[PDB]
């Protein structure tokens, strides 16, 4: 069941290690999640940090099909295409379905209003660094459900946790 009154979702790839990011870019490559990735936000409104916004191609800025909301403490940034608003308060405005889809100093701030997690395991070979973006944990009020393993075109091992509250 999906609820559709206000709901906020949170969807990342991180590593096993917890790895989300590194050095501005993802750092493995598994083309099923981009796959993944649109299927669950094509056509919403999903938020993100100026870092993820940076951190897009030139080709998917803004990210086509879906409202793109952008948070800076910057006055007057500018992001072509896409929305910037200074607060969570105003990035979540809308009642429509709306994802938060990074990094992580955006999980960490709209975790205490969600209520999905679409989350993507990666089995990469990726000690965590200390500068490194990382992975929101995942506290006991969180049901759901694991995939199996699957194989990437690009070798690496996947797969997909869906979680709810
Ligand atoms: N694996 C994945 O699923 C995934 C998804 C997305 C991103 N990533 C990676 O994660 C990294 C980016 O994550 P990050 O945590 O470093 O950065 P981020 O969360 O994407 O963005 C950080 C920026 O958000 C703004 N911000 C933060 N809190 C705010 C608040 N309360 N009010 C207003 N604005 C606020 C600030 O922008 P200003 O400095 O402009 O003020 C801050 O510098 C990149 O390497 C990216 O590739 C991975
Ligand atoms: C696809 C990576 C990704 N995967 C998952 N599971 N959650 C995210 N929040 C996420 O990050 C979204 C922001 C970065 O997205 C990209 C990064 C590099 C190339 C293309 C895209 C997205 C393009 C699109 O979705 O149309």
């Amino acid at each position: 069941h999906h609820h559709h009154h206000h709901m906020v979702g949170l969807i990342w790839a991180q590593s096993t290690s917890g790895v989300i990011g590194r050095g501005g870019d993802i750092p493995w490559r598994v083309p099923e999640d981009l796959s993944h990735f649109k299927r669950i936000t094509m056509g919403h409104t999903v938020v993100m940090g100026r870092r993820t916004w940076d951190s897009l191609p030139a080709s998917a800025r803004p990210l086509p099909g879906r409202r793109n909301v952008v948070l800076s403490r910057q006055p007057g940034f500018v992001a072509e295409g896409a929305e910037v608003v200074g607060s969570l308060e105003d990035a979540l405005t809308g009642p429509e379905d709306t994802w938060v889809i990074g990094g992580e100093q955006i999980y960490t701030l709209a975790l205490p209003r969600a209520i999905r997690c679409e989350v993507t395991e990666v089995d990469v070979d990726l000690p965590r660094d200390d500068d490194d973006a990382l992975a929101p944990p995942l506290d006991e009020t969180w049901q759901g459900d694991v995939g199996e393993w699957q194989v990437s075109r690009s070798g690496l091992r996947y797969r997909f946790h869906s979680y709810y509250r």
